[PDB]
């Protein structure tokens, strides 16, 4: 599923994402816009064989099971398929995770090289949340 920019910050909030460990929404829309392009169905293959999943591009080297990322965790204790679902429910739980690991939402590159720092509540302006 391809979600709208308000679309998605609404399904968002829904799950509890607005400023959870203190990131405000707009944080988070901006993240999975550089990350996905709001889409769930995106993957990306890693230099070193992992691969990121979903709206928010999440890892198989510690966060999903994929069967193919030798040495691995699943500290999410999902299927990676599951983070392509339309239903963003299992990538919202496990970004909480994430985020909660000690570096904050810089867990997400590009996060911190294209969000971090900028006007990030324009994602969410205009919308009715
Ligand atoms: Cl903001
Ligand atoms: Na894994």
């Amino acid at each position: 599923k391809v979600f709208g920019r308000c679309e998605l910050a609404a399904a968002m909030k829904r799950h509890g994402l607005d400023n959870y460990r203190g990131y405000s929404l707009g944080n988070w829309v901006c993240a999975a816009k550089f990350e996905s392009n709001f889409n769930t169905q995106a993957t990306n293959r890693n230099t070193d064989g992992s691969t990121d999943y979903g709206i928010l591009q999440i890892n198989s080297r510690w966060w999903c099971n994929d069967g193919r990322t030798p040495g691995s965790r699943n500290l999410c204790n999902i299927p990676c398929s599951a983070l392509l679902s339309s239903d963003i429910t299992a990538s919202v739980n496990c970004a909480k995770k994430i985020v909660s690991d000690g570096n904050g939402m810089n867990a997400w590159v590009a996060w911190r090289n294209r969000c971090k720092g900028t006007d990030v509540q324009a994602w969410i302006r205009g919308c009715r949340l």
